[PDB]
């Protein structure tokens, strides 16, 4: 039908960790929009919890403007900006994975949002490149890469006094494996590090086009994090980043051994992605290897 007032639905997008995502249109100005819907029980992690990080995040590079939230009969809505499709996608897209470039290039813009981010003290903890977007196809964003979906940020500090929170090692667990830090997979609490691990593990699909720890038997799914994890443990950084920029094992070696309250170098990081496209001679221009088809 129509809800949001002057908004309307158009086809489904998509899901995301969280609940349906369908494309809607703003009725007073023709605009494409992103319309979120949420019912109304259990779950309560309101598009409205994501509606105020949309919020606190409006205004940083990067980030999907929010225009919308309230309460459609069974349901909830949150109004965002449409975007291009997930680097996910796009990878499948390229060929089963990216460049050098293309992902030193990507790189950055990604730690760049996962900063803002912890600049606002929340560790996003959902690092998947399903959740990184491209602005839509022919606009002045197109080259831009957002992050999207804060179901599962929190605060890992004050935002006020900054002053970090505990740190223990014993709650819950239900993430995404593949990409995941060892601390998360052990357990422990996720920092502003876990976010930076996982984004490398990341940063390795891209170029490997897949990483050692996919693909698991004789378990189940309780415990599949468990082999995954393993794994993961069992697979050395030389290994894994073996044939690849130095910058890129330089990274992750630096991640995978922060302290748990450590406040990442983020200018080592992203120097690191500069060099990388300065021993290819290479700028930072959009050349992504997705806009040829
Ligand atoms: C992982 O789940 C999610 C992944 C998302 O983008 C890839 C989004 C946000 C999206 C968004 O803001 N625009 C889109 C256009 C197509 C598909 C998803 C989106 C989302 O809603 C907040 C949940």
């Amino acid at each position: 039908n129509v809800v949001g007032v002057h908004y309307k639905v158009g086809r489904r997008i998509g899901e995301g960790s969280f609940g349906v995502i369908f494309e809607g249109t703003n009725l007073l100005n023709n605009q494409q929009v992103a319309i979120k819907f949420e019912p109304r029980r259990s779950d309560a992690p309101q598009l409205r919890d994501e509606y105020r990080t949309y919020k606190l995040l409006a205004g940083c590079t990067g980030i999907p403007n929010v225009y919308y939230f309230g309460q459609e009969g069974l349901h909830n809505v949150l109004v965002i900006d449409l975007l291009g499709p997930s680097l996910e996608d796009l990878l499948d897209l390229c060929g089963r994975k990216f460049s050098v470039k293309t992902v030193a290039m990507a790189a950055k813009q990604m730690l760049a949002r996962v900063q803002s981010i912890h600049e606002k003290s929340l560790v996003y903890r959902d690092i998947k490149p399903d959740n990184f977007l491209i602005g839509r196809p022919n606009s002045k964003n197109a080259n831009m890469i957002y992050v999207v979906d804060f179901g599962m940020v929190k605060f890992y500090r004050d935002p006020v006094t900054k002053q970090h929170i505990p740190y223990r090692e014993k709650k819950n667990l239900s993430g995404t494996a593949r990409y995941m830090s060892i601390n998360t997979h052990l357990g422990r609490e996720q920092s502003r590090r876990d976010d930076l691990e996982a984004l490398g593990h990341v940063f390795m699909y891209f170029l490997r086009g897949s990483l050692p720890w996919q693909g698991l038997k004789a378990a189940t799914n309780k415990q599949k994090y468990e082999r995954i994890g393993e794994k993961k443990q069992s697979t050395p950084l030389r290994e894994l980043c073996a044939g690849f920029p130095e910058e890129f094992y330089k990274y992750m070696h630096y991640a995978r051994n922060l302290a748990f309250d450590a406040t990442p170098d983020y200018d080592y990081l992203q120097g690191l992605f500069s060099k990388v496209l300065e021993r290819l001679n290479t700028t930072e221009d959009e050349n992504f290897d997705w806009n040829l088809l």
